[PDB]
């Protein structure tokens, strides 16, 4: 079911996010826009990440973020079973994109521009976006990007980011940064810095940079290629058996960005390096990075908007309950109400 209609009909499949995407014709304002139908009520955890995901994007207003146009739900809490999210429809995704074609500097340079800026206010509202990768990159022919696809979300929590090693985790796979399969749980600003390092790489060759094939995989590709952490950085390691893991494997040098990308720009392989850093208190921010050399012709702080109303507390959701979650999702969706 996709009880969107009749004022959104003439449905079409696009794909799925962390729920289900649709387009679909707005009978109203006369234009085609795309719909996320979700159905978390039956789990704690689907409930704790649709509240997140509302929350933030109802707060958010930017250019390169998807924003919410509409929320479709039930009257009331009992009929309420799913939630229809109506955000703006973009032509393709970065992922869809690169299977297509090879980029040019000067696009990989705008779309990094974009995703720095719009990387730059969600840090700025104390948020942390978790699953940035291509397929959540959307585009259209005029270039703009927008970032979308915000369930994994969180309010940043440096002082509560600490795990042991080999702690499972939730987000894509090749876009983990090392320290979540050391010691992080990804509650800091760093870990989506590496993603977009990442995405970098990968628009320079059009595969993914690390495509880990399993857990522990991931920490191979990325030591395989940054080469055997420094003592200053297993002195920040924190954890007793993330060293002793890393002391234990043989020694590895660097393999040079200028190897792995021999027709990239070098301000950009400068760039990559310094988001590709091991450590975490050692990576480029988003405003260093937006700062670069190669983001020269874009920089712009007074046109790189910061939020208004940053999240300044922990949402403490983990304690509630389903049932409560649930009413805190119809409260949050009420202002896309008739009445
Ligand atoms: C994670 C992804 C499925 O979520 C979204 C969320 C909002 C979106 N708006 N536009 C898209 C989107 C993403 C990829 N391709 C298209 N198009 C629409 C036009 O026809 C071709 C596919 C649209 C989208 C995806």
């Amino acid at each position: 079911v996709f009880d969107v209609g009749p004022r959104y009909t003439n449905l079409s499949y696009i794909g799925e996010g962390a729920g289900m995407v649709c387009s679909a014709y707005d009978n109203l304002n006369k234009v085609r826009v795309a719909i996320k139908k979700i159905s978390p009520f039956e789990h704690q955890t689907y409930c704790q990440r649709t509240l997140r995901e509302i929350k933030i994007l109802l707060r958010f207003r930017h250019e390169n973020i998807i924003g919410i146009n509409d929320i479709i739900r039930a009257p009331t809490i009992e009929q309420m079973k799913d939630v229809y999210i109506v955000q703006d429809l973009m032509e393709t995704d970065l992922y869809k994109l690169l299977k297509t074609q090879h980029l040019s500097n000067d696009h990989i340079c705008y779309f990094l521009y974009q995703i720095l800026r719009g990387l730059k206010y969600i840090h700025s509202a104390n948020v942390l976006h978790r699953d940035l990768k291509p397929s959540n990159l959307l585009l259209n022919t005029t270039c703009d990007l927008k970032i979308c696809d915000f369930g994994l979300a969180r309010v940043a929590d440096p002082d509560h980011d600490h795990t042991g090693f080999l702690t499972e985790y939730v987000a894509t796979r090749w876009y983990r940064a090392p320290e979540i399969m050391l010691n992080s749980k990804g509650y800091t600003k760093s870990i989506d810095i590496w993603s977009v390092g990442c995405i970098l790489a990968e628009m320079l060759s059009n595969r993914p940079i690390f495509p880990g094939k399993h857990y522990l995989d991931q920490l191979n590709h990325i030591l395989g290629i940054l080469g055997s952490p420094s003592q200053e950085d297993l002195n920040c390691i924190i954890n007793l058996k993330a060293r002793n893991y890393l002391l234990s494997l043989p020694h590895k040098n660097k393999v040079p960005w200028n190897r792995l990308f021999p027709n990239a720009d070098s301000k950009a392989l400068d760039l990559l390096d310094k988001m590709l850093t091991f450590n975490p208190h050692k990576r480029i921010e988003v405003e260093q990075a937006l700062a670069h050399p190669y983001l020269e012709q874009y920089y712009d702080p007074s046109d790189e908007p910061i939020a208004e109303a940053p999240f300044k507390f922990d949402m403490e959701l983990d304690d509630l309950p389903k049932e409560k979650l649930k009413e805190l999702i119809f409260e949050e969706t009420a202002r896309f109400q008739p009445g």
